[PDB]
């Protein structure tokens, strides 16, 4: 066969003269119209050609080999259907020799193929280039431009972008253009060294127009909203504060420093698809998405940070204080009706207050629970969890009122439980103030993480040693002959031995007293070791971690509270507050900008730019 | 001390993994049998174990490979 011979001659690369001889023989066989030639030059099963097979196997003599191949293809009026042949297998469907020459980082051969008529707008629409899980496949955007950008080849990107037949605004299978793909591909700084930000800037400037940043994929997400959805904090920080000092490409800017004098700088950030006045802005996405665990770093970027601060100052501080005050007085009245229980002049007025407010709290938190998506409950020290305890407490209040209207005695258990749970739930509000935030998060961390683990293992200890010391104690005819008598007696004596209210020397009444005292001292020693283990874990691990984790949790709960409060307002009130003022940026731009003055006292630079040089 | 506890857990985890592998019969061990048979040379056919990685730093032309069609 000649197909396998030419394939090996072009793949091994140790012989270009052998493929030259085989090509002479191919022309001889063709002397006896184009289809037979490309059926003898491409594998019929997959679709790989001698160009693909030559580019997959790179050797020092592959430039001359591809020159020979393209010369033979041009000398037969077949170069068109040969240089733009694509795979046919459902795994690499649409892959071309330009994709293969770019994945191999071959700049010379790529320029050759583009100058010889390769479609720079080819789409690698195969299941390898549109995978479902990483490490099996590689998604780059299904385009030689997107492939050269995603694999850090700025010169091939320049070569493809200076082309005329290229299409920067072309959307792939997912609707992703070059910028959605660059956002999808960005990982971190400790992983990529921040070249995707540079490629983003390059491809956005060279095509200076808002058509790339305003394009929505098949999910409706722009590149900026996509960077918000998947927590690409570096790409998002670049886009949200992007300042082009060139005079022509300044309409591509999102931050316009117009004021800087010394260490001071009054900039103007853009709030077009950011400030919670659209369907899903960068603020709402950044706040509400709990599938990243990078919100702590994204809620600190200048426009989002200042937007949340100003929403707080304007209305959400007051709405939060009113929420806290109403819950505080509801808890006080619940306490008063629990203490002064019957064992109707103004008492029933207060009970009806707590009943209607329990119904209100219950419907509110139940609505919040219905639309409460999972992955919110991923972390225990998360605000989403509170909706559950507020709902449980309101339910206990209304259930206690229901059981009290009827002739039931168990209404008091529900009433006291509801009072206790309300006073516990005040922890949600103490996590909303700033100092009390750190204190309350430390307390709640200690409890929910360490106290519960220690209490599980300590209940194991308690039950084991209670059975051990109860079985070692002889029944006797009914005043307290023993102290470790019934099982509950033994568990109580061990528990108050732990908390320092117990004595090691009690009425023995056991027939194996040395074994009894050995087991008792063993209990004491093992529970001391366990207690000290938990105490050491606390005193060491949390002196540094929860210190900041407090600020993380406070910031997240604060943002979520601000956004839900802003949603609660009537549309005219939102229109009243609506931080951000209109600003003319270009001939006709007129965007809603937010002015942020930042004084950085560690400044060593000089500023010369403006929009209104006169300091405001 | 947390390094020490994690290290002890990993060491005992490996130890008990190997203990448990010794209890199974020969046929169950051959049914678990980590490693896919792979041809790596002219005629080598050695049992290997596949590991996928993603490196965004060492950009190199790929000239050493057994399969030219990834996947
Ligand atoms: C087994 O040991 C442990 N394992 C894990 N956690 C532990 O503490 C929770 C322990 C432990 O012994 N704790 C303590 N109990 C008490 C007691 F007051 F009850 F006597 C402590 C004490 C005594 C006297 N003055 C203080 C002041 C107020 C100055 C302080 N600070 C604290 S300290
Ligand atoms: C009264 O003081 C003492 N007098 C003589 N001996 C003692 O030790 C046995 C003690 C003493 O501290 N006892 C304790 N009992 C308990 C209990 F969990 F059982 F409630 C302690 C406890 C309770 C809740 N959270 C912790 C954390 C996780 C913060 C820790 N660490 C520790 S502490």
């Amino acid at each position: 066969r000649l197909k396998k011979r030419i394939f090996a001659a072009v793949s091994e690369g140790c012989v270009e003269e052998l493929v030259e001889l085989l090509v002479e023989l191919q022309e001889l066989c063709r002397r006896r119209v184009p289809d037979f030639l490309m059926h003898k030059l491409t594998a019929s099963d997959t679709g790989k050609t001698c160009l693909m097979k030559a580019l997959l196997n790179i050797n020092p003599n592959t430039k001359e080999i591809v020159r020979i191949l393209l010369a033979f293809a041009e000398e037969n009026d077949i170069l068109g259907r040969f240089i733009n042949a694509e795979y046919t297998e459902e795994a690499y469907e649409g892959q071309t020799a330009l994709n293969i020459a770019i994945e191999r980082r071959q700049g010379d051969i790529a320029a050759l193929l583009i100058a010889a008529g390769a479609d720079v707008n080819a789409h690698a629409k195969g299941a390898f280039f549109n995978p479902k899980y990483q490490h099996e496949g590689f998604y780059f955007g299904e385009t030689p431009l997107a492939l050269a950008a995603c694999t850090n080849q700025p010169e091939i990107v320049q070569l493809l972008m200076e082309h005329e037949q290229t299409d920067i605004t072309s959307r792939d299978s997912r609707g992703n253009n070059i910028l959605h793909a660059l956002v999808t591909v960005a990982e971190d700084f400790k992983t990529q060294n921040d070249f995707v930000k540079r490629m983003y800037d390059m491809i956005l400037l060279r095509s200076g127009n808002w058509e790339l940043e305003t394009t929505r994929n098949n999910d409706g997400l722009t590149p900026l909203q996509l960077a918000a959805k998947m927590g690409k904090a570096e790409i998002l920080k670049y886009i949200l504060s992007r300042e082009i000092k060139e005079k022509r490409l300044r309409s591509l800017s999102r931050k316009f420093t117009d004021w800087a004098y010394g260490p001071v700088s009054s900039s103007l950030y853009d709030l077009t698809n950011v400030d919670t006045t659209t369907d899903n802005s960068v603020l709402e996405i950044t706040v509400y998405n709990t599938n990243i665990d990078n919100r702590h770093e994204m809620l600190t970027l200048e426009p989002l940070h200042t937007l949340l601060h100003m929403k707080w100052k304007k209305f959400a501080k007051h709405m939060f204080f009113l929420s806290f005050c109403f819950y505080f007085f509801y808890n006080i009245t619940l306490t008063l009706v629990s203490y002064y229980r019957p064992r109707g002049w103004l008492q029933l007025l207060g009970r009806m207050f707590v009943l209607i407010w329990a119904m209100c709290i219950s419907v509110k938190e139940g609505i919040a629970i219905f639309l409460l998506r999972p992955s919110d409950l991923q972390s225990i020290l998360s605000d989403a969890w509170f909706h559950f305890v507020f709902f449980i407490q309101a339910v206990l209040v209304i259930l206690s009122v229901f059981l009290y209207l009827f002739a039931y005695k168990e209404y008091l258990a529900c009433l006291v439980l509801a009072m206790a749970l309300g006073w516990a739930n005040m922890l949600y509000y103490t996590r909303g103030f700033q100092s009390m935030s750190m204190y309350s998060v430390m307390i709640q961390k200690v409890i929910l993480h360490d106290v519960l683990k220690f209490l599980f293992v300590y209940i194991v200890f308690l039950l084991g040693f209670g059975v051990a010391l109860a079985s070692l104690i002889e029944k006797c005819p009914n005043k307290d002959c023993s102290s470790y008598g019934s099982f509950s007696d033994a568990v109580l004596e061990l528990f108050k031995l732990t908390i320092g209210l117990g004595d090691l020397n009690i009425q023995q009444n056991s027939k194996y007293p040395i074994l009894f005292l050995f087991l008792l001292i063993t209990y004491v020693i093992l529970t001391f070791v366990l207690l000290l283990n938990m105490l050491i874990a606390l005193m060491g691990e949390t002196v540094e971690n929860v210190s900041k984790e407090s600020e993380r949790i406070w910031r997240l709960q604060r943002a979520r509270t601000i956004l839900e409060f802003e949603k609660m307002l009537p549309e005219w009130l939102r229109s009243r507050f609506r931080m951000g003022e209109l600003c003319k940026v270009a001939e006709d731009d007129f965007r809603l900008c937010l002015r942020i003055n930042e004084v950085k006292w560690t400044e060593w630079k000089t500023h010369v730019s403006f929009l209104n040089e006169d300091p405001g």
